[PDB]
Parts: structure tokens; C-alpha cells; sequence
């Protein structure tokens, strides 16, 4: 049987729940370990809010979503969707759950994982 390939988390109870390309976000599942392989939701309530984020990571090179500790959502009046993502190399972004992928697509460095990895 098919299934969904996860490529994100969710911070919630001290645990990283797995979260699906689908945004199947998996709160059963959950680790207590910050998983290096994928990125993480900080603080998310609305999971319509974290689907659309692990959207945009289903879509955005794997190396790229992959190059980042943990995400921060931190909303504004002007970006309600607006996540700043923690690089692995210890510095601090922002992005936009609409265009995220965009977002840390644009970064030469992150993208770069992609060109390092061959496959």
C-alpha cells in the first residue's frame, strides 16, 4: 500500500509530532527528539495552518526544508502566515506559509544542500 512521505513536524507536549506532506500531522507518532532529517512547527494550534505549511515542504527541494532545526510561528498584522525557520547552520529566517517554499528557495546556501547531496 501507498502512504505519505513525511518532510516536517510539530512542536507540541515537549514531542515532535511527524508531520506528512499531506500534512497528516501524527501527534501519536511524536518523538522527544528534534528530528534533523525534517523541520519542525513551533507553536501551531490551527493544523489547517500546519497542512499548508508541510504543503509547501512537499513541493520545495527536500535539502531545502531539510536545512533547518525548527519552525517559529510568529504571525503579524501584515503576514498572518508568517514563520521564521531556524537554520541548521544556527542563523534565523523568515518565510511565509503561502510562499514558503519560495521563501527558502530563494537561499543559494539552503538550496545548496541539494548540489552537495548528489544522487
Amino acid at each position: 500500500g501507498s502512504e505519505w512521505r513525511r518532510i516536517a513536524y510539530v512542536y507540541d507536549r515537549q514531542t515532535f509530532f511527524p508531520l506528512l506532506e499531506n500534512g497528516r500531522l501524527l501527534k501519536q507518532e511524536g518523538t522527544k527528539t528534534a528530528p534533523s532529517d525534517a523541520p519542525v512547527l513551533v507553536g501551531w494550534k490551527d493544523g489547517d495552518a500546519i497542512a499548508e505549511m508541510t504543503g509547501q515542504l512537499a513541493e520545495l527541494p527536500a535539502a531545502v526544508l531539510g536545512a533547518m532545526s525548527e519552525i517559529h510561528y510568529k504571525p503579524t498584522r501584515e503576514y498572518e502566515d508568517r514563520v521564521i525557520v531556524y537554520m541548521n547552520d544556527g542563523y534565523e529566517v523568515s518565510a511565509t506559509i503561502r510562499q514558503f517554499a519560495d521563501k527558502l528557495s530563494h537561499y543559494p546556501a539552503i538550496a545548496a544542500a541539494l548540489d552537495r547531496n548528489v544522487k
